[PDB]
């Protein structure tokens, strides 16, 4: 067909940018740019911040990545913002529902949840069981015109089984009955995951899509689409889940997930995008450090792997120390001190110390922590007169998902979060504060500690409580479902 | 009245010392505040280039500048007491010609049996004056003999000499506790008592505050500016800079070297400022101030005639003040410029990168680099070979060993330490562990001896004392010992 290569990836930023958005942003660059093509970028805000789009975009180009075409280099096919392509997929939706493909559910969400109760209670398949599916058009169209609201669902075949080609795998086969009737427009008018990606891969001319495992089951609904459009449905590559070391599914409770947070904490961008690759791919030779242009020059998509590597952050410090050690003497000091060459950081770091330095020789022993990883700390060293070691653990706890939600990442948010923490727990200030000088600074005196999360940011500040749970032993897994209940439980502490 | 001039007189003998800042603060204070100038001078008579720079770089850094000196030239050019000898020269033969000096030919094994049979005898230590009594004819004769000698001033036998003090009023002292000092030396060069009357009467300075150490000598310069005809400029003696137990301030005890505590982070107001208050207070009872307004409310009747006491602590909390006092601009980039040297940094980043693995590892391996003293303790000094006792003989012999580099290169640290461990019986990898703990503060950092050189004679000495402060130090005569040992050990460079 010889339709020029085109891929993309399609990020939904919720906040901290996922080191698993740049593993598959990763792997959509690299085949093709090995196949001669293009690699566009794609904003799918679902609105679930206005500046989360710059963290998103921000935290790809320090990665490595670029994209031919996107929301701020422009492109042929603007808008690249799901935001402002509303009317497109309202268009499409219809043109669905004209051909047969689709159909109006006027069902309530009362009737929904109805629905879904009756069938649990007869342990019978939780899906849409077509209560509006063989309405005919004209009675559909009488029901719009009574003001009641409505979604568009796709038809589903009744029996049988999908094929799926998959480039890696080969044949895919998933029965037509485990596939969902599918909401593609939502009642007020937006889209759905499956809708927009379909609609604006195709009007974006995407030939090639590489994306996780956990996306398979939904590979049905894409190519009845595609077939219900008469679109050329681009080929599909699975990649291998990212895992714990533990082989579980990658969670930032074991070891952070956040690109920005690897930049923080002294990683080369160069090899943490080494290490994503080795998560679901190996070089002709086996070979552990590579280039981005020596992934490409060789690149082979049944090299890519469906087996079990794992991201073991330790091996992936073993890699950063590999480039810094071959870089020159007068490139790593360039590195160092640009890593840490944030005016504006710096100037808070002295107006912290100022008090309490009485030499320039004193700066290092109290602001070094501004620039270590996670500091050197024990469990003795939470030692604490009013409150127990399981009250400190739930404390580091609810503060860690409490201030994971901030907006943004400001002294005062901060302040107001972990005040109304003490305040709903009725804790003075001081004792509730005690475990966070640990956690933050690696000593009971420090500079005030709600400033130092400020300036070493979010990402480090996680690193170091989810560290300081897990120095203390954690909690059961009982035990810890319990205090995440707990935590939904708590009242919003912004005003 | 003659326009008013000080000076000071300083030796480059290598680290400058914070008694040098201090007369020179007092010199320099007091012909501000009589509308004079403040002269530099060297006494590089004794044997180099390095060290004079080294000592006037510190006192610049202190805030100490001067009218003339030998950087910027002046009218009473040259000011090195090397470039002058020809000067000395003259006038202590004219001292022979006028009767008032003699030749002593004594040879040194002359002179060492010569005190040790007055002590032996009960009598008082001195030159006995068996070289006075020649006469110019029978003198002459020994020199074309070829019989080397020294030129000795005269000395009154009885009478009592009269000093007249800025502060302390009139000092007498009788003539009989005045030695027969050497003016010139066995090869032509002046002592401290020649040079000094001699400059300062060419140099034209008209008064001189100098440590009361050195008021037995008065008597002896008096003398020379008799028989030179010359006016003796006024003296005005300060009190001697003491540690915290009374005793003469003493590098063994806190350190001393100016440059040190610029490494240490010490603003050079903060010193100057302590340096002010040790003999001189300011009228409100204020204990900071600048040197202007020191300057202003100058008052040579409000220097103290006891020991101040240097306690360290007392200058860094001092300093501490200082620092408050500036922005959070300017205190960013003084903390910054402190540590900007792009040597150092090029040297500390080559030195940990065989050792980091993250770019946040960089603190955690270069701290110490940055840091004052590092926290140690005498359990850290735990070593398998040696004990508490041994160690201590490690620390101080290098100590000693490693003040009287000419360069502090790492290649002459490297032989040095090389050779004391082979004569000690230690292998270097056992011999270093010590350092390690006392240098950098942990028993695992980068290469011990390059990081002695990256902080350079100052910082890694005021470590190593540290270190023996924390094992309990050997003192009565075990460092007396020790000091033999130093003395008869061999030379490594
Ligand atoms: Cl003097």
């Amino acid at each position: 067909m010889t339709r020029p290569v085109r891929t993309r990836i399609a990020p939904s930023p919720t906040g901290f940018p996922h080191v698993g958005t740049a593993y598959i942003a990763l792997f959509n660059l690299v085949f093709a740019k090995s196949m001669g093509g293009e690699f566009i970028l794609r904003i799918e805000d679902t609105d679930q911040t206005k500046q989360s789009e710059q963290m998103i975009l921000d935290a790809l180009k320090w990665a490595g990545l670029s994209w031919a075409e996107g929301p701020d280099v422009g492109g042929p096919h603007a808008p690249y913002r799901q935001s402002e392509r509303a009317d497109i997929y309202k268009k499409y939706a219809e043109k669905l529902l004209d051909d047969g493909h689709a159909f109006r559910c006027f069902c309530t969400p009362e009737e929904l949840d109805a629905m879904r109760e009756a069938q649990m209670a007869a342990g019978l398949p939780v899906k849409y069981d077509g209560r509006y599916a063989n309405l005919s058009r004209e009675e559909s169209d009488a029901l719009v015109a009574q003001g009641k609201p409505f979604v568009i669902r796709m038809r589903v075949p009744s029996s049988g089984v999908c094929t799926i080609k998959d480039m890696l795998r080969g044949e895919v086969v998933i029965p037509w009955e485990q596939v969902d009737m599918q909401v593609l427009l939502k009642t007020d008018g937006l889209p759905t995951y499956h809708l927009a990606n379909v609609v604006d891969d195709h009007l974006m001319q995407i030939t090639h899509v590489l994306r996780g495992e956990e996306w398979l089951p939904s590979a049905p609904k894409h190519q009845l689409l595609y077939e219900y459009f008469g679109w050329q449905m681009p080929e599909l590559c699975h990649m291998p889940l990212l895992r714990n070391p533990d082989k579980s599914k990658l969670s930032k409770r074991k070891n952070p997930t956040s690109i920005t947070y690897y930049r923080d904490a002294g990683i080369l961008p160069e090899a943490l995008m080494n290490y994503l690759g080795r998560m679901g791919y190996s070089l002709p030779n086996e070979q552990e450090k590579f280039t981005l242009d020596e992934m490409i020059q060789s690149f082979d998509i049944q090299r890519i792997s469906l087996g079990g590597p794992v991201f073991d952050i330790e091996k992936l410090y073993w890699l950063n120390g590999e480039y810094l050690r071959t870089l020159s003497v007068d490139d790593l000091k360039n590195k160092i001190l640009a890593w840490a060459s944030d005016d504006t950081k710096l100037t808070a770091i002295a107006r912290a110390i100022q008090p309490r330095i009485n030499l320039l020789s004193d700066a290092i022993n109290w602001a070094g922590f501004y620039f270590q990883n996670l500091p050197a700390i024990t469990a003795e060293d939470f030692a604490h007169k009013s409150l127990d070691n399981e009250q400190i653990l739930e404390i580091l706890y609810l503060a860690t998902w409490q201030l994971e939600n901030l907006p943004i990442w400001s002294e005062e948010n901060i302040y107001q979060t972990l005040k109304g923490l003490a305040a709903h727990f009725d804790i003075k200030l001081k004792d509730f504060m005690q475990p966070f000088f640990v956690a933050i600074a690696g000593s009971t005196s420090s500079t005030p500690v709600m400033n130092s999360m400020y300036i070493i940011g979010a990402d480090m500040t996680l690193a170091r409580l989810r560290h300081a749970c897990e120095i203390l032993g954690g909690l059961g897994k009982k035990k810890l479902k319990k205090l995440e209940e707990k935590n939904k439980s708590l009242p919003n502490f912004l005003a």
